[PDB]
């Protein structure tokens, strides 16, 4: 898996 | 803010 | 475990 | 010049 | 925004 | 600027 | 060797 | 400080 | 591939 | 191979 | 082994 | 300053 960032803006991260 | 790592085993990560 | 860069394009964080 | 990891997703580095 | 290591000691990815 | 990757194979880089 | 990121939390770098 | 990677080539980490 | 910084002396970016 | 950075006028990178 | 940033003032890096 | 890798044997690193 890998760290996924996305957008709220703010910065907000997952795993994929 | 920072990266934070945490375990639940698998790293997740919150931005505090 | 590892925080590793990694591009198959953009750069992503695999962790290992 | 700095090499900088940023987002707006994926990672890119900037040249500075 | 940039993802910036740093340190005061631990390690630590800042947002900015 | 920012270093885009893309594939040649091998990654190749070019600057955007 | 490398240099690795990695965390187990902050991080920190692995020399492998 | 940040712990922030440079090209002047290798690249190297400069402690700001 | 991975981007995996390495060092001998100066660091590099290592693909792999 | 290595990312190997130059300064030429904007940064460039090769992959050697 | 890993890399240690301490303090010293200045910071200094030990390979523990 | 900027982190300075040298071999005495094994690598240490000096903060210059
Ligand atoms: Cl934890
Ligand atoms: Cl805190
Ligand atoms: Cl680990
Ligand atoms: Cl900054
Ligand atoms: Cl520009
Ligand atoms: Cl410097
Ligand atoms: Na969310």
């Amino acid at each position: 898996a890998y760290l996924l960032f996305y957008t709220e803006a703010k910065v907000a991260v997952a795993v994929k």
